[PDB]
């Protein structure tokens, strides 16, 4: 499972350079397993724009990621708090 914590760390890593510094910013990367990376969002409209363009990001972080290494799905989360 070695191999799996790599990538799965990585996926977390590349989320920055896959979205750029501005959208990096007001988000965070908080978990990747199961080939679904949640990506925590500062509140509800935030979370839907970034949904309906995705696989925009997705693309772009599997590309970063490599062949082999790539996530599966994209979800945005909300804290409730």
């Amino acid at each position: 499972k070695l191999g799996y914590g790599v990538q799965r760390a990585r996926a977390l890593l590349l989320w920055p350079q896959a979205v750029g510094p501005e959208i990096a910013r007001m988000t965070r990367p908080r978990s990747v397993q199961g080939g679904t990376l949640f990506v925590e969002v500062r509140d509800s409209a935030a979370a839907h724009h970034l949904t309906m363009q995705r696989h925009h990001f997705l693309k772009r972080l599997n590309e970063l990621l490599g062949a082999g290494q790539e996530v599966s799905e994209l979800r945005f989360s909300v804290g409730h708090i």
